[PDB]
């Protein structure tokens, strides 16, 4: 058994499935079922949280995260990858076929897990807890960072790493929960973290900000103000006023058993307060999706591109792409409602699939869409709702359940079957469950019908 | 990686694990919680039932149906099969770790499937649906019956099978949705079908009849008209007055690519109504399960014994371990508070594993005990609770979940660490779940604690 999709799928993968930059109306297609590649829990009371998937050209590589007491506890986890292909089957549309499993359980609390498809199986870049995250973010020296290589031939290799520029310049660090890529013999992890204000990258970007405003909602007060509180939003008194700063882990893949890889920072003229992301490569285009943790309530995606280097100075370039359609829920002066920047460490994981390019070599298309599933709230993680999304607008909603169903973390995927031009999405979400507790992590496969 | 268990659990799998014959309290421990090796569906409103498995010594074999739409009809259905083997984890308790996948996903009906655990694989024991159950018992001619086997190489060979005895002689028969066993070059799979009444099985089995009575609530009246009412309630008319009829599926394992294999029909005289069943193999004594679809409520757990002959004319010899703890639900006149002889089509699938010898060389153990997954109703199935039981009465029980939670379908099997003497029972139990629907099949692990 080769570790290869179905083949109708394989070109139908990392595409940009809409390129006419015209306008369309769309429909989400109820579940279609199948045997669930996402293992629940086995008690009601276990903790199941933390998905990270990648659909690659030839295999889909997932993880999340498994602790046997409840999400409140502190001993350890384990940490649930699996790899495996695209199969279609007789009911009309593909499943996920598992074809590897490896449960690491040995006392590591692997956290915060993200993890990439790559030649021949996953990568996975995880942070070692030992403490609260507060407690790290209070500290002076950053958690232990492990990167684990999982091969189809059943060879599991992890390597204990110091980026460069970690040291010295960081309170913290950790991986950011969303999908890394390979792409031009570069494996990248989106990451974030505490940066500590006295050093070099501390003194550097200290005067960096970046304030989005929404034309059709915008917030009141003098520019100057606003440019100063939101400089004030990236340096949260709930992690010890350290500049919480996001990051990309780079390494070079064909020193991947001896790199320690690399850290390249953005500047924070171009990026919000460092949160969890996700890191997509479509068409060749690198794209990278940050969660709402700070002040700002709609969905972030940036366009970006790298300049690698030898000696270590890696850039990265990243360029917002304008969107105000939906928000996701938040506490206090961080919810769904808040459009002013204030000191935020609030919101949830909620990535968007790009479904048209925003950039393209012509021009800039303002008939963006994208897809992804939401959550109907402002102050609560509720009502899972299937989504697409223009820049200004909602598209479409699907409920998936009833009202007042708990959930938190989604991750959407989509792919296009290149036999019968039907474009799937599939919507990973943690739901919360009546027999297995808190979220079984429910991958939801829908046809996507896209029409004028 | 090889088809192999944990050394430390290949030595305490099928076998007794009380053999004092003394008298034991217990307690059952809260579930372990793993990453579940049975998917759920993918969808609120898919059907997914019938689960089968079966723990070899080196390996363990699953499977269950999956229909993409609700369980009433849709006509067609796919069946997940899974193999894997036992890992022990640092939280301190084995799980089941998945290594083969195989969703049986064609057009073909294929239900009420039955699996078992054979060198370097699975075997699977389904018919070919294409009507109603009932439509099956009116009928004169059974439907298709298929043999799978499953192997560690990724081979699948799937065989049409016409046992010897089943021509001329059944209108209908299914396998009995419990695990068959591997057991002296012998394949064997529980059965039950409808015999014709005209044809030569049925009528040499005429007057063939067992009434097992409850000394601590016996029905009232005549022994001649409770036994003409006892022989009446094998032929129900839902089944079209056929002779429901239980049935063993026996295939010589070293000509299993080309034997018909062979029906081995018990006698009626020491078995109730052919119904769903499981043949368990411990410490080289053979068991066979019976769902107590008929008027009898208690849980029909037999001895029994096969005289094999070349020709084809192998017998069958059960020996009934008088049990009358608990009752299970059923419907009508055929609730678990009726006990005497009635024509019933009730009740529903709860299988047992003996933690004792019944029959030994020296004596019969009046101590025996077994354990297991009952619903706590007598009309309903509902309120999923975990037991230990003796002869007469409970001797533990441990709810699953709150009260009002639906469930139907439950198979237990346990195991001991030869490493630490810790005893693990399995509890697979079909629960409804609030998110994908009709039946999350839930494997439960439990620590099982024996005292004096
Ligand atoms: C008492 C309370 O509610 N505390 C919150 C805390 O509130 C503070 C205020 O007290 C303070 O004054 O102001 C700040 C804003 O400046 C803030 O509002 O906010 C914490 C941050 O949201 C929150 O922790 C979060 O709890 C939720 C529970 O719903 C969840 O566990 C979050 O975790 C996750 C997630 O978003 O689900 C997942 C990962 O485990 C986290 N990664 C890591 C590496 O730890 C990830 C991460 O935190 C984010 O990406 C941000 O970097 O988020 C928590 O972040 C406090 O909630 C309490 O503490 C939690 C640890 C948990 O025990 C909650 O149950 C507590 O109520
Ligand atoms: C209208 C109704 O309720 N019909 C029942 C039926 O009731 C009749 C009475 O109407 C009649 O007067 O008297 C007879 C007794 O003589 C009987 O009570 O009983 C049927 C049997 O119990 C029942 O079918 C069962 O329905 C349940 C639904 O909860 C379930 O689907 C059962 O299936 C399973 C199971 O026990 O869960 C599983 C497998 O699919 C079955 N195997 C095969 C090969 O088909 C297996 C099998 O039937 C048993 O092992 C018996 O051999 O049982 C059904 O058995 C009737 O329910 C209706 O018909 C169902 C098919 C379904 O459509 C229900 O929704 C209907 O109400
Ligand atoms: C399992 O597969 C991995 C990845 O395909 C193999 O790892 C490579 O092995 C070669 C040895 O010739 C090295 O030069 C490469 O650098 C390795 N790559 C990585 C990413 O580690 C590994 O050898 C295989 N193991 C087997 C076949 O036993
Ligand atoms: C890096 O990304 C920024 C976006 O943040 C790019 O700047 C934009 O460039 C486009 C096209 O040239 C202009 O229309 C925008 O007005 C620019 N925005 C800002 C804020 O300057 C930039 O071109 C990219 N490349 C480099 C080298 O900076
Ligand atoms: C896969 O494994 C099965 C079972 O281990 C192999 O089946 C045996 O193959 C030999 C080779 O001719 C036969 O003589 C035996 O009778 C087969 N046994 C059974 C039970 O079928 C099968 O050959 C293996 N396939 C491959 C490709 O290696
Ligand atoms: C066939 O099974 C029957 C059980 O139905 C066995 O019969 C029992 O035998 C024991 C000991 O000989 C007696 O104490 C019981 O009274 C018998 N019960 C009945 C109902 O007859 C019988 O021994 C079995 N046959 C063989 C060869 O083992
Ligand atoms: C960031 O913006 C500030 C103005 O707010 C400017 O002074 C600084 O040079 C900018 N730095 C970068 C790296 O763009
Ligand atoms: C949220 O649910 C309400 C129904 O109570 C609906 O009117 C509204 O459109 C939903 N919003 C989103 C973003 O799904
Ligand atoms: C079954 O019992 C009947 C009496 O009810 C008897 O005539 C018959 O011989 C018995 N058959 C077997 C096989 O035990
Ligand atoms: C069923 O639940 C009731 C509580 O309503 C309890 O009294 C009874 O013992 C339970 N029976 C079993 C067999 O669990």
């Amino acid at each position: 058994i080769p570790l290869v999709n179905d083949l109708r799928f394989i070109n139908g993968i990392n595409k940009f499935i809409i390129e006419d930059y015209a306008t369309h109306d769309f429909s989400i297609g109820h579940p279609l079922n199948m045997p669930s590649f996402i293992p629940t829990a086995t008690s009601p009371n276990g903790c199941t949280r933390i998905p990270s998937f990648s659909l690659g050209k030839t295999h889909w590589c997932y993880t999340h995260n498994v602790i046997n007491a409840n999400c409140k506890d502190h001993t350890s986890s384990n940490q649930y990858i699996s790899m495996g292909i695209l199969v279609q089957t007789a009911s009309g549309y593909p499943m996920f076929k598992t074809l590897k499993i490896q449960y690491l359980s040995d006392g590591l609390n692997r956290k915060s897990c993200s993890i990439a498809t790559v030649p021949d199986g996953c990568a996975m870049y995880c942070y070692v807890s030992t403490q609260l995250e507060t407690d790290d973010y209070a500290g002076s020296s950053p958690p232990t960072q492990k990167l684990t290589l999982l091969f189809y031939n059943d060879t599991v290799t992890e390597r204990t790493i110091s980026p460069t520029g970690l040291e010295g310049n960081w309170a913290t660090l950790v991986p950011g929960v969303g999908s890394g890529i390979y792409f031009e013999n570069k494996l990248i992890f989106p990451a974030y973290g505490g940066v500590l204000p006295n050093s070099t990258l501390g003194v550097k970007s200290a005067r960096e900000f970046f304030r989005p405003v929404n034309p059709y909602n915008p917030c009141s007060g003098p520019q100057q103000d606003l440019d100063q509180r939101a400089l004030r939003s990236y340096f949260p008194s709930y992690f010890s006023n350290r500049r919480v700063q996001s990051a990309f882990l780079v390494c070079a893949w064909n020193q991947i058993l001896v790199t320690n890889c690399e850290l390249v920072v953005p500047s924070n003229n171009q990026t919000l307060m460092g949160a969890e992301g996700r890191v997509l490569l479509i068409n060749n285009r690198l794209l990278y999706y940050q969660r709402s943790t700070s002040w700002w309530p709609y969905e972030l995606l940036y366009e970006i591109s790298f300049t690698f280097t030898n000696s270590g100075q890696s850039s990265v370039n990243m360029s917002w792409i304008p969107i105000y359609s939906f928000t996701r829920p938040g506490s206090g002066n961080c919810s769904g409602e808040n459009v002013c920047p204030t000191a935020c460490v609030s919101g949830v994981y909620l990535d968007p699939w790009p479904l048209t390019p925003y950039s393209h070599q012509s021009g800039i298309n303002r008939n963006f869409y994208f897809t992804g599933a939401l959550l109907n709230s402002s102050t609560t993680r509720v009502n899972p709702t299937l989504y697409v999304s223009a820049l200004n607008n909602l598209k479409v909603l699907a409920p998936y359940g009833n009202q007042g169903l708990f959930a938190s973390y989604t991750t959407t995927t989509c792919f296009q079957d290149t036999g019968d031009a039907s474009v799937y999405c599939v919507y990973i979400m943690e739901l919360a469950s009546n027999i297995v507790g808190e979220f079984q992590i429910l991958p939801v496969l829908t046809r996507l019908t896209i029409t004028g």
